[PDB]
């Protein structure tokens, strides 16, 4: 069994909160021996040294919340834009993680810039995902998807010798996906979406 | 040697010190949480060990992305349903922060339920605001703001210990808001998704 990752999970996410309200100097410190048990339990239970733990797994400030990915959702003459990445060798709408400073479609622009090469405008929110109920894997974190349609306003598509890197794909050609960032459901949504852009927008 | 056993042991016993002994309703919560967690822990076979899960950690990098606020927007007779907080006596539509092991609609089903006693569902997805766009609040903190709007289909109005009181207010009567929790642009734009339910999604 693997039920304690969410335990541990809510655990951790409970001591965060507890160090971020309470204002009780015996209560914040019951908060952060609370903290400091998950990380042990974490770096126990995954083999993982402790400071490593503690760095990746307990060292936000705040209260802690799912994090949020970004995808965006481009079509040219019905075909969906896909990048294949580094790690996978698999196919993957741009994106990523949302960064701290940029709003949801500042990261939606950027990341199709430097993913594509492609400058985008005219935004669209097309759907919420629960990343843990669509896309699952044991996992330390939890993972709100946010997708965005966008118009492409300008720039150009990458070129990539001996490899195929950035390509458009039509609903019956669907590459090889990377479901970590996008499920084949995800996907066939987009096309739905594509079909008919007035209709119930997803949200888990 | 079965290490999870007394870890178990301390989380209930420091959480059973925080509820006999603070004050904060709050930090109390928080506790008895803990307490319910390390008890359903306790449940499980104690000479059973659990699953090693290794290279958990190994795809992750500590990366943070803004947080995630959840706030339901639901209307009884055209009026839009908000809660008072204690602090400030100032009121807000049910919600708060997204949790971990949650998706956005549970989120703002929980919060609901919490704060009002009412049973919602039928979810749609209406805006994600950008924090910093409306309500520049000097704290650091980066956080994206879901708008869902949900509809009363069982429950019973239930005041809770976080919440004074609860009431819905039509569109010319709007009580002191929380302007942290919302603007009186986005109460407006909630209204305005009221009138047109196919009205954009506005997005950040
Ligand atoms: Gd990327
Ligand atoms: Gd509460
Ligand atoms: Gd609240």
């Amino acid at each position: 069994t693997i039920k304690w990752i969410d335990w541990v999970k809510q655990i951790q996410s409970i001591a965060q909160a507890g160090l971020t309200y309470s204002k009780d100097v015996y209560d914040i410190e019951r908060f952060q021996q609370l903290r400091d048990i998950s990380i042990s339990m974490m770096s126990h239970y995954t083999k993982t040294d402790w400071e490593v733990v503690e760095k990746l797994f307990a060292s936000e400030t705040g209260y802690q919340t799912p994090k949020v990915d970004i995808r965006a959702v481009v079509f040219q003459n019905e075909k969906l834009l896909f990048v294949k990445e580094k790690s996978d060798g698999k196919w993957a709408l741009p994106g990523g993680w949302a960064d701290v400073g940029y709003t949801p479609t500042e990261v939606a622009a950027k990341e199709v810039f430097e993913e594509t090469g492609y400058e985008v405008d005219h935004f669209k929110l097309l759907a919420i995902f629960d990343k843990e109920k669509h896309q699952p894997s044991p996992s330390a974190t939890h993972v709100y998807k946010i997708f965005i349609g966008c118009e492409i306003i300008g720039g150009e598509k990458k070129t990539s010798i001996e490899t195929e890197e950035v390509e458009f794909f039509g609903e019956n050609e669907l590459p090889n996906l990377s479901i970590a960032r996008n499920t084949e459901d995800q996907i066939k949504e987009m096309f739905a979406y594509m079909k008919d852009p007035q209709k119930e927008k997803l949200i888990d």
